[PDB]
């Protein structure tokens, strides 16, 4: 039952972009504990029990460019 921390650099030009990312993560409740989105750092932090590859894939399918990701 590990709650992992993933961090992504996601290009988000406006609040609609943060909204697109938030939306796909809401569909993965109740196994997403916390999300943090910063437009000022272009960063998305996801705290979840789900696998890294799956989270990355779902964010990428928004069409918002994912520049990089890592586990913390
Ligand atoms: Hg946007």
């Amino acid at each position: 039952a590990e709650i992992k921390h993933y961090q992504f650099n996601v290009v988000m030009t406006c609040s609609g972009c943060s909204g697109a990312v938030n939306k796909v993560l809401t569909k993965l409740e109740p196994d997403v504990s916390k999300i943090d989105i910063s437009l000022e750092k272009q960063l998305v932090d996801v705290y979840t029990t789900l696998p890294y590859d799956f989270i990355l894939e779902k964010i990428k399918k928004t069409g918002k460019e994912v520049r990089s990701g890592k586990q913390l």
